[PDB]
């Protein structure tokens, strides 16, 4: 759906702006500094669930730019598995706001982030 | 979920740009230029419809910035109203892709098209 590499770089960019803030705006909640609301924070997983799927299509072949590395690329079956991986840990965010269990949620976002963090380390620049 | 108005500007931005591209593509479809796969465009309208539901929460209180209206923040129903009819729009469009149906989708991706035009003829800069 992109003309350009340009397109599928501000995409990308633009979804995974989205994740952050959906993934990022549960923080006060796990730590406990804001309150939780069950169906709140079911709605908000939900759309972080399909946000969480959008940005991958993105990095298609020739679309190098951005901050993405070039190893995205040239290792498509890695980073299709970190991809995939981190998606998998989205589901068991979804099941633990699905359940309405604040320690689930907390143990399942921590394990979120750390694949964030771990696709950065491989393939984000800086 | 923004800790500055810049926060919530880069969000909206964001948000509009991937319904964007969610709508946009799928101009070739109704066109005929490219095939019509009834799945496919019933799993992007969904995409589509959780992402219409997302600019308006960043237009919050104080938001000014970008290239929003000052007038979004004056006449807040009048935004909301036009939000809402958008979001109508597309729940238009989603029964169209729902059923299969290439000239319900046609229709419903005109009258989706227009509505996004009223709000920026009243809202947007430029
Ligand atoms: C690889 C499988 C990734 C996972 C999982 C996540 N991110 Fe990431 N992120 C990735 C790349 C390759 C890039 C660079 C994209 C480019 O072309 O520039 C990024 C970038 C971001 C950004 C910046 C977006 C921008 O506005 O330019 C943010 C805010 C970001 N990523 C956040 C983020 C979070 C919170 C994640 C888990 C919830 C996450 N990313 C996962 C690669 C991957
Ligand atoms: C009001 C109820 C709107 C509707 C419906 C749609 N848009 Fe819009 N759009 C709106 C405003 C106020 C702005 C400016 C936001 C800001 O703070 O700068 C926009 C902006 C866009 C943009 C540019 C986003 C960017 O990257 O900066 C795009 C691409 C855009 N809008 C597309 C778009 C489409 C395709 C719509 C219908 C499917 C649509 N918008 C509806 C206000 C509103």
């Amino acid at each position: 759906q992109f003309a350009k590499p340009e397109d599928a770089v501000k995409y990308r960019q633009s979804a995974l702006t989205l994740m952050a803030s959906h993934f990022g705006r549960m923080t006060p909640v796990v730590k406990g500094q804001a309150p939780y609301d069950a169906a709140q924070i079911k709605a908000n997983v939900e759309v972080l669930k399909t946000l969480s799927a959008l940005p991958w299509a993105a990095f298609g072949p020739g679309t190098e730019g951005g901050d993405a590395r070039p190893e995205i690329w040239s290792d498509a079956a890695s980073f299709k598995q970190k991809q995939q991986a981190f998606q998998d840990n989205i589901v068991k965010l979804s099941a633990a706001a699905d359940a309405g269990d604040l320690d689930k949620l907390r143990a399942a976002f921590g394990d979120v982030g750390a694949s964030c963090k771990a696709c950065h380390d491989a393939y984000r620049k800086k």
